[PDB]
């Protein structure tokens, strides 16, 4: 599935992510923005074999079970194919985790270096919320 941005934010906030860990939403947003565009299928894979799943782009380093990422943990206990879905529960479940892990958003690089410091509420601007 493809999110428009205000579907997205909406989306998010109904599954209790809008200031999780003191994020607004729009910070949110921007991080799906730009880990997959907004695409729940969205797939990278990393040098180091691991590969990254859905609107969020989770790791299977740590949160996730793909089978295939030696030595690697599932801490969110869920095989990474669910980060895939049209309905993103899994997905924000598991970042609620991971940005409670102790560095919060900065865990997403794209967030460090797209989101951080930039005008988020840009992302929710307009939206029915
Ligand atoms: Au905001
Ligand atoms: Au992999
Ligand atoms: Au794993
Ligand atoms: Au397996
Ligand atoms: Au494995
Ligand atoms: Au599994
Ligand atoms: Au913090």
């Amino acid at each position: 599935k493809v999110f428009g941005r205000c579907e997205l934010a909406a989306a998010m906030k109904r599954h209790g992510l809008d200031n999780y860990r003191g994020y607004s939403l729009g910070n949110w947003v921007c991080a799906a923005k730009f880990e997959s565009n907004f695409n729940t299928q969205a797939t990278n894979r990393n040098t180091d074999g691991s590969t990254d799943y859905g609107i969020l782009q989770i790791n299977s380093r740590w949160w996730c079970n793909d089978g295939r990422t030696p030595g690697s943990r599932n801490l969110c206990n869920i095989p990474c194919s669910a980060l895939l879905s049209s309905d993103i529960t899994a997905s924000v479940n598991c970042a609620k985790k991971i940005v409670s892990d102790g560095n919060g958003m900065n865990a997403w690089v794209a967030w460090r270096n797209r989101c951080k410091g930039t005008d988020v509420q840009a992302w929710i601007r307009g939206c029915r919320l």
